[PDB]
């Protein structure tokens, strides 16, 4: 299976999921990283991207 690790730009922090990125930024849930990445909008006042 995979789960597609994400980066947030700004700050370099790395996480293997949506869901462990959208739980460090107290976010509804993943959702809300994947809209941030598929946009190029902010979540937290950063941008989102995948790494893998």
């Amino acid at each position: 299976g995979y789960s597609r690790a994400v980066r947030c730009v700004e700050t370099g922090v790395e996480y293997p999921s949506l869901s462990a990125a959208a739980k460090a930024m107290d976010l509804f849930g993943p959702q809300n990283i994947y809209k941030a990445i598929r946009l190029g909008k902010l979540a937290g006042g950063y941008h989102w991207v995948y790494v893998d």
